[PDB]
């Protein structure tokens, strides 16, 4: 996916 913590629109990683 790209993200890590706060935000996205499911997390975490
Ligand atoms: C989230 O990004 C996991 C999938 C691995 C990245 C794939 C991006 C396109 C590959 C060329």
């Amino acid at each position: 996916w790209x993200d890590t913590g706060a935000d996205x629109d499911g997390x975490e990683w």
